[PDB]
């Protein structure tokens, strides 16, 4: 249209979205069916010259508008300069300012991220000169060290060279920089994180010597210039971990639970002006429920509800005792208490969602909207006692963006 | 063209063709998703007031076709005569009348098609009370009382809908002004706070402004405000012996009962519009039984509702200085334990969000297997607490609009011209 309205049914606040008119890529929905809850709606899908020109123009135009230099001499020469590169080299190179701007705005545009109030405080590490897996390891270690900051976590991203022909991609094969291994046992059981069973097998196959324990930090599996990925052990002093204890339940520490302090997504693709940065690990800090609800309590994950409820002496014979709900809360209290006690940055789902509402309202004020994916923004527990549950949100895809990409081991041509 | 939904816990993939029969816009486009907009679309199947023939007949034909298709006629003698009967009726009244079988089919299928309803595994077990002979608010009150008594069934709740006369010209609407048949009053206090149910403050004020004598308590069952044939609405007190209530106590916290909380047993939505073959049934109160989280999470713990979280947390002796103590989450669980314990103790039908969502997954698989799909609104189906430890959270869903359907409609006091 030219205006869309979103209402908060708790506060009655109504905001007007004009920004959705600038959307240029599909949500997955059609006019007659909504695919809002679908999680994911060839490597040679590299953009041609003619495809790249308007994408580049759009981004450069966006960047020069953002800095109030639209139409300027430097805006027109940059456009001419980009077009020359696309003409001659079939691609182009972002200036450092553009790269920073692009990476920050991909975060700003990530409709599934509840932590976007921080988007403009992002530390961008330019790793576009990297050429080997050893180099990538170095950049990633410096990233982890900077981001962890002895527990006072700082959001950061490290951007490796962009895709060229799709045959020389840089990839972190890890889904996060720090995750725990998972081992399927012969008896069907799983040790460690079941989500990482296949990637653990890949590592072991590449030569990793697994400790075979419940909380083994995985090695990095790093791929530079489309070569076979190489294994690297993150220095253990760089991996900040928090042992999980409960403020009231003495026995909780006896579950032997711990988690890492630094959530660092490493398998997504950063798209800026048609350029595809296939390796761009970014990191922030945790919302407690990511660990306490999903990592610990998903049936497919560590799946500790039964253990915690047993220790809590809960009546587990029928679902209506809500024993799962009761143990879920205590687990999440323990995660928060533990990070806070160890002075490792964390945010609880109540603070995060309240902050996101403030962020959303500010984005509407200054930007004309804030794309938001309700299905992901609402925390995985206690949904409606958080303010975002009652917040209408419009979802739409702006670029620069973070995009999913196939797991590398499905498409990699081994040398 | 033919869409798959995956459950990320089980890796069960379902393949949806039923969406190809969807008629109305969701509100989304290829470029915007309105999945969390409460009312994303005003796309209606028929225009403002009484449709012309070329507007109403095609809708009628489509529903009659669907009904006779459903019973493995289609083109049968009775189907073709029905089309001519509907055709003649629209020619001579600008509307048409549903047979009892069509009405029952339509009501059950509007429920079957309600993408936001997690209870739909019961859809074909629906008692339909035909009230299309009703002419006055007194008659509506009589019909609603019978509905309430039948549906309540001394605590063994039974799904029911009562269907009053369809809209004719729009000036003669039958409306239940209550949003549910049984809700508690909300009172605006002189000191600015609110007593009772804040959602119902405005409707409570209409009732008082209509002559209702509020007892001014926290659990005052609202009177019925019934409108028949476009006339001014009339107040009626539901006989309290028909209004089953459950005192809320806790199986461990002996002090919980001293909070003086209760809730009613029967959720009976009464402000929605039932749409069948272009017919608009503007008064179609329907009821089932509660999912515990509707009372314990939304009714009791929404900020602009009863908001009893601090009260319960205080009794539980929780650290309420910061959020990260998760004191709201702890009290929230205890309230929902209490709600379930209270209803089950009093042998009043209720379902917890774990079993209700599990049944819905089973309903989805049934529907894909026999019907080629099942429209489902994830935003509404996932419960308001402990989302991801329920299976629906991990279930991709396709949302699309099938007819017959339940629709929202304006609150009649924004519309009604008094006399
Ligand atoms: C700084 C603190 C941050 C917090 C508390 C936070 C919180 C979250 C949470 C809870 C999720 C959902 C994760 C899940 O449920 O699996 C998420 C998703 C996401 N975050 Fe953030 N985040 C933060 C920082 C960042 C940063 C620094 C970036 C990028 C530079 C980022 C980009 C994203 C993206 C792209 C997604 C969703 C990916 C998708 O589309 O599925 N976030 N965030
Ligand atoms: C019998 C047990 C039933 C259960 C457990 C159940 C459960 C629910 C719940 C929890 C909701 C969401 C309500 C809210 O969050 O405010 C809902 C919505 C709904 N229910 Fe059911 N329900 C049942 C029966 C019925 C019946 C008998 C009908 C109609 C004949 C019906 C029609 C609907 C509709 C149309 C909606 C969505 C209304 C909208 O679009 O806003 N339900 N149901
Ligand atoms: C259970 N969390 C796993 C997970 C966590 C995060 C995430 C990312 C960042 C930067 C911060 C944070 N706090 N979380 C992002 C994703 C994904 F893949 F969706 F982007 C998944
Ligand atoms: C939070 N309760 C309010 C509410 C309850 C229900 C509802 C309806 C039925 C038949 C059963 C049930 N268990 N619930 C339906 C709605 C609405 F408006 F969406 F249709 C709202
Ligand atoms: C099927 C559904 O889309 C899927 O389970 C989603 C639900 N919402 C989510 N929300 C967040 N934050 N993270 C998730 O992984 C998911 N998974
Ligand atoms: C903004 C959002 O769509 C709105 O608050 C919805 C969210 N999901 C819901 N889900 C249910 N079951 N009931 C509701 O009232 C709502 N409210
Ligand atoms: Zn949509």
């Amino acid at each position: 249209p030219r205006f869309l309205k979103v209402k908060n049914w708790e506060t009655e606040v109504v905001l007007t979205d004009t920004l959705h008119l600038k959307s240029t890529l599909e949500t997955g929905c059609t006019e007659y069916i909504c695919m809002g809850s679908i999680m994911h709606p060839r490597p040679e899908d590299v953009a041609t010259k003619d495809q790249l020109f308007p994408l580049a123009k759009e981004f450069i135009d966006q960047y020069y508008s953002s800095i109030k230099r639209f139409g300027s001499k430097a805006h027109m020469e940059r456009l001419e300069e980009v077009n020359k590169e696309i003409d001659t080299t079939s691609t182009y190179q972002l200036k450092d300012t553009e790269l920073i701007y692009g990476a920050k705005h991909a975060w700003r545009n990530a409709s599934r991220c509840v932590g976007r109030i921080q988007w403009s405080k992002l530390q961008v590490f330019d790793a576009r000169d990297c050429t080997t897996a050893h180099g990538m390891f170095n950049y990633i270690c410096n990233h982890v060290k900077y981001a962890t900051n002895k527990g006072n976590l700082r959001s950061a991203i490290t951007i490796f060279p962009q895709r060229t022909d799709g045959k020389h991609d840089f990839r972190v094969w890890n889904s996060q920089l720090i995750r725990y291994a998972g081992y399927k046992q012969p008896d069907g059981s799983t040790l460690g994180d079941p989500a990482n069973v296949q990637f653990t097998e890949i590592c072991i196959q590449q030569g990793w010597k697994p400790p075979r324990g419940r909380f083994d930090v995985l090695p990095l599996l790093l791929q530079a210039n489309g070569n076979d990925p190489e294994l690297f052990q993150i220095p253990p002093e760089l991996v900040l971990e928090v042992p999980i204890r409960h403020p009231k339940f003495e026995w909780f520490k006896d579950l032997g639970l711990k988690w890492y302090g630094l959530p660092a997504v490493s398998n997504m693709l950063l798209e800026i002006g048609g350029l595809e940065f296939s390796a761009c690990p970014f990191s922030g800090w945790y919302m407690g429920t990511e660990i306490g609800v999903r990592d610990y309590c998903d049936n497919s994950r560590y799946n500790i509800l039964e253990e915690v409820a047993k220790k809590m002496n809960l009546d587990m014979r029928k679902t209506s005792s809500l024993w799962k709900d009761q143990a879920l809360v205590e687990i999440n209290i323990a995660v928060l208490y533990s990070f806070q006690s160890d002075k490792v940055t964390i945010v609880d789902h109540h603070s995060a969602t309240e902050s996101f509402i403030k962020h959303m309202e500010n984005e509407y004020r200054c930007r004309g909207g804030c794309p938001a994916d309700w299905v992901w923004i609402v925390p995985p527990m206690s949904g409606s006692i958080t303010p975002v549950f009652h917040q209408e949100m419009l979802n739409y895809r702006l670029t620069p963006s973070f995009e999913y990409q196939p797991d590398p081991w499905n498409t990699h041509v081994w040398k």
